[PDB]
């Protein structure tokens, strides 16, 4: 029923009911820019999303890779997880690329950022997938190598099962020396629960973050749209960690 050909004006109509209000536009604003975070319930309908979601399962099933490393870059925090790449994704998939490619969802995320919300420059990086789903899985502390990420929450447990956001605005990612538990200790943590069918925007480049390890055989599925800046595209970027994690 949703397809990539009539899914955009489905997107451009929720964003303008959704956001009339010009006054919670501008809070959302300011926090995404205080906190590097920012929850956005709503940011697509309820039916765009299931579509989504339904997509996302089938990429899983197709295509998912078991990893469990740990990455330098970020200090050797863990990844424990399976992926689904790229690659995959714009191979089989349809409605995630036609999504990633909405001007009417850009041009909200820029009224946030106050700036150009833009394709990444690097393919790979542009939508991945995570499925948690051990006991011990976890995203580990990390940056992205890009500005503007939207997470989606395919499918999460209960808070109490791990999965809960913990970020770090205002910091900023060296990948020879990146001194993870010396940001920890120079500033507080703030943590975000969610629950499926929630998006959120964060400003992964300077906003350090990881996931609560799950402490029970529980599922947690996201999908990662991640979008650029201007100054993005033509800084020198290094792909270490994004080839470690995904086909
Ligand atoms: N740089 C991230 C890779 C995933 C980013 C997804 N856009 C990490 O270290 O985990």
């Amino acid at each position: 029923s949703i397809t990539a050909a009539n899914v955009e004006e489905l997107i451009a109509k929720n964003i303008a009911e959704r956001f009339a209000d010009d006054h919670e536009v501008l809070g959302l604003s300011q926090h995404f820019r205080r906190e590097g975070y920012v929850k956005l319930p709503g940011l697509v309908s309820p039916e765009v999303f299931d579509a989504v979601a339904a997509e996302t399962h089938q990429l899983i099933d197709t295509h998912q890779k078991r990893i469990d490393i740990r990455l330098k870059e970020t200090g050797d925090s863990p990844r424990y997880m399976s992926t689904v790449g790229q690659k995959a994704i714009a191979t089989d998939g349809s409605l995630i690329p036609a999504v990633y490619e909405s001007t009417a969802l850009k041009g909200f995320l820029s009224r946030l950022a106050k700036e150009e919300v833009m394709g990444c420059p690097w393919d790979e990086e542009k939508y991945i997938i995570t499925r948690q789903h051990q006991k011990g899985d976890t995203h580990g502390w990390h940056w992205g190598d890009f500005s503007f990420t939207v997470i989606w929450l395919i499918e999460a447990p209960s808070l109490e099962y791990g999965g809960m956001l913990q970020c770090i605005p205002h910091t900023d990612w060296n990948k020879d020396d990146p001194r993870v538990e010396d940001y920890l200790q120079k500033h507080p943590i703030r943590s975000y629960g969610h629950a499926k069918g929630d998006l959120y925007l964060l400003r992964s480049d300077t906003t350090l973050h990881r996931t609560v390890p799950l402490n029970a055989d529980r599922t947690r599925i996201i999908l990662n749209t991640c979008w650029a800046s201007r100054a993005d595209q033509q800084k020198a970027t290094t792909h270490e960690t994004m080839n470690a994690m995904f086909d």
